[PDB]
């Protein structure tokens, strides 16, 4: 028997990479005790691991929903990085709680809640980041979908099986798609968790709370703040603002999205255009020394923006721009130069895909130096194995 999409201890050894990035960094201080819906993995396990690791030596509980290794499966990334987390987090004697539930209902709530005035104590900062493909309660089930408004939306899409450019396209959506991506991809479960958290007295003082987004360039608008997805984070964006009222009164804190910069997701390898820009974007701040992955973009945000001796910079909107190195007129252009070169024949060569494809395997725990690939693995090692 094989494994499949995710390595294990690849993904311990993933876990550990950030772990180690964040203890050698500059160090800030701020957050104790933190709480991340969306935990197990991308910007929730970064900003996890850098709020345990940068030096605040936090404690937090991870909400996630993943599953792990039966004796025929051998179960999600997310699910390891979880257990390997707390492993690495109880050896620093740090808490390292794990709620693998669906945060949406009601009864989860309930248990987290109920789990922090008993035992962790008050939040003092909260971060929401789960991206679900799919929503429930009530008792309807509400899907997401990438679409378009008004039009098509087609760009190339990198397919990492076979290191080629495939052109793919995406269609307009129905009002009821438009209906269903905002129940999920915007900020009502958000705001539901901060009111319950602040009623039941769960933040600390001046408390924070972050959600996370994306802008992009001009070439994307038509999906990121046009499309099902822009519709989703204008209302994330609109919720920042009724909360950030809110704790600013009750409790003398802030809300607020942060704007993180392109990424190498799962999710982001089949909408059109954004693979192969993310690509180009790759090789173009590299070779400015700007390239940031998950854990800098995140270690960067905390000393440096939100827990810094400064005051902290917004836009002229009221929210945190991380994407501020990708949208430099310099790099779009850039970008932009490069993009009129690129070809199905030449991508490889001109855009950073090596980078691209070697951070899609690292999130699933492949293509790693530190780990022994040729080696076999124990099913009855990693089911014994518990968050
Ligand atoms: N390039 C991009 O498209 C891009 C760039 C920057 C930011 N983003 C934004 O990044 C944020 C996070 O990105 P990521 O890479 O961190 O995502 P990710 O997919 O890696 O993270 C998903 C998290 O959601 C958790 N989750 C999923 N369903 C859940 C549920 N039902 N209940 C509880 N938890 C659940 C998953 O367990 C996981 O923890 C997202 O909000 C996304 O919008 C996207
Ligand atoms: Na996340």
């Amino acid at each position: 028997g094989f494994i499949r999409d995710v390595h294990p201890y690849g993904c311990r050894r993933e876990v550990l990479n950030q772990i180690d990035y964040c203890k050698k960094a500059i160090g800030f201080r701020g957050p104790k005790k933190v709480l991340i819906v969306g935990a197990s993995s991308g910007f929730g396990l970064a900003t996890r691991i850098s709020v345990a690791f940068g030096g605040p030596e936090a404690h937090t509980i991870g909400v996630s929903y993943e599953t792990g290794a039966t004796d025929r499966r051998i179960g999600t990334a997310g699910w390891y990085n979880n257990i390997f987390f707390k492993e690495f987090a109880k050896k620093k004697g740090l808490v390292a709680k794990n709620f693998i539930e669906d945060a949406f209902s009601n009864e989860t709530k309930d248990k987290v809640i109920k789990y922090i005035k008993d035992e962790f104590g008050k939040i003092d900062l909260f971060v929401y980041s789960l991206a679900a493909p799919r929503r429930k309660d009530t008792g309807n089930v509400y899907t997401s979908r990438i679409k378009t408004i008004l039009g098509d939306f087609e760009g190339p899409t990198i397919d990492v099986e076979r290191d080629e450019i495939t052109l793919k396209k995406v269609s307009s959506a129905s009002i009821e798609e438009i209906e269903e991506t905002r129940k999920v991809m915007g900020g009502e479960d958000w705001q539901e968790w901060c009111e319950e958290l602040l009623y039941e007295d769960c933040f600390s003082d001046k408390a924070t709370t972050i959600a996370y987004s994306y802008i992009g360039s001009p070439r994307t608008y038509k999906i990121y703040r046009e499309g099902t997805i822009g519709i989703a984070k204008k209302d994330l964006e609109d919720k920042a603002k009724l909360i950030n009222e809110k704790l600013n009164r009750v409790i003398g804190g802030r809300a607020f999205v942060s704007v993180n910069k392109a990424l190498v997701t799962k999710a982001s390898a089949y909408i059109p255009t954004f693979p192969l820009y993310a690509a180009i974007l790759y090789k173009v701040m590299k070779e400015k020394n700007i390239h940031e992955n998950c854990i800098m973009q995140i270690e960067r945000m905390f000393s440096e923006k939100i827990y810094s001796n400064e005051k902290i910079q917004f836009d002229d909107k009221g929210r945190l721009r991380m994407d501020d190195l990708e949208l430099r007129k310099d790099v779009q252009d850039e970008v932009d130069r490069i993009w009129s070169n690129i070809t199905p024949e030449n991508f490889k060569e001109l855009s950073d895909y090596k980078g691209y494809k070697k951070e899609f395997m690292n999130l699933n725990g492949f293509d790693l130096d530190g780990v022994d690939y040729s080696k076999d693995l124990d099913i009855e090692l990693l089911r014994k194995l518990e968050p």
